[PDB]
């Protein structure tokens, strides 16, 4: 049964509510974004309206194979009224073609639902700008002051100039970078283009790639791995074990690995800045854990809220525990003390 933090009040609609069976009472399905926890449940035997953006309604129609008559994608920053009702959706700088969504209730309230984020002073100057949010219903996933990491552009100079050094020390080096869903891909397109290659990867992970409206695409992946020196492989293969046997398939073109694990926040944040990062190594394999985070930072969230001042916040992250829930509120209300709303 479909939880209260994905409804939306005085409305047939919800939010990332896939995988309840028919929710009593809704007549429009909204998906933020194409992650698993949030889609699961659609598939080619779904028949209800689903509004989303052009980039989640590709990957639906390429991936899950929904029907056509059944994907109903919205341009970003626009007034759209469905069913009766006007929306907007907001770039969430999340993974591609996610979503914030910004309901203007009958009633007279404003609801923002924030999907996934990464909040950024760039939102300030969004559809956001002119009004007042009575409901947030906000990702908390990192709502607690020890989560702290860098920016994506200092993460993406790191592996930049990190992996630049070691193909002109070694040219006979290859790259391998770790996937389990969409986002992120900054981390191997911005290697590929200082190496002069394009990204080598399977014929599924390719497909997906393909849905992404990604300028020049074309130019920038092949599922050639023979013509690539960035290769790409399964989050779960980038270990010395899954290395070691990727190498052997190579046919002697190579007698290094040097492998980039993207992952969200770790505890070595709170000691070890991203400059002095060193990676894993046996023989001729060397792995990075690089905190390439697509969701808020503590103090991003912060910001965000004590702009926007809603008056009612509803996390949808870390909601399981009383002990979350209450670490939350005292947060919120130390903010809105703070700042005076
Ligand atoms: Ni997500």
């Amino acid at each position: 049964t479909c939880p209260f933090y994905k409804k939306i009040p005085g409305t047939g609609f919800t939010v990332d509510a896939f995988q309840y069976g028919v929710v009593e009472g809704c007549t429009a399905y909204f998906l933020t974004h194409f992650h698993s926890d949030h889609y699961a449940g659609l598939s080619k035997h779904f028949t209800f309206p689903v509004y989303c953006s052009e980039i989640t309604g590709n990957l639906l129609k390429n991936k899950l194979h929904v029907q056509e008559q059944y994907i109903h994608p919205l341009p970003l920053d626009t007034e759209c009224i469905v069913n009766g009702v006007k929306v907007v959706l907001l770039d969430a700088n999340h993974c591609p073609g996610a979503v914030m969504i910004l309901f203007y209730l009958p009633n007279g309230t404003v609801i923002l639902h924030t999907g996934d984020f990464r909040a950024d002073p760039s939102m300030e100057r969004s559809l956001l700008a002119d009004q007042k949010v009575h409901m947030l219903y906000l990702d908390t996933t990192y709502c607690s002051p020890e989560y702290t990491f860098p920016s994506q552009q200092e993460v993406i100079r790191f592996a930049i100039n990190t992996a630049f050094e070691a193909v002109t020390l070694n040219p006979h080096a290859l790259v391998v970078c770790g996937t389990y869903s969409i986002g992120k891909e900054k981390v191997f397109l911005a290697i590929a283009d200082v190496l002069g290659s394009k990204v080598g990867m399977s014929q599924e992970k390719y497909k997906t790639l393909q849905c992404l409206n990604i300028p020049e695409i074309n130019s920038l992946i092949t599922t050639d791995m023979c013509s690539s020196l960035v290769h790409l492989l399964p989050m779960m293969q980038i270990n010395f074990k899954g290395l070691q046997s990727h190498l052997k398939k190579c046919g002697g073109k190579y007698n290094q690995i040097l492998a980039f694990r993207p992952t969200g926040w770790t505890h070595s944040n709170k000691f070890t800045r991203i400059a002095d990062v060193i990676p894993q190594t046996k023989g001729n394999i060397s792995i990075y854990g690089i905190p390439y985070s697509e969701h808020s930072s503590y103090l991003e969230m912060k910001r965000f809220v004590q702009w926007l001042k809603p008056q009612k916040i509803i996390p949808t992250v870390n909601v399981g525990t009383w002990k979350s829930r209450s670490t939350m509120e005292k947060y919120f209300r130390e903010w809105k003390l703070e700042a005076g709303y």
